[PDB]
């Protein structure tokens, strides 16, 4: 996952 403060993990 990605958002516009960071993310992951898909």
């Amino acid at each position: 996952f990605k958002f516009g403060g960071x993310x992951x993990g898909g």
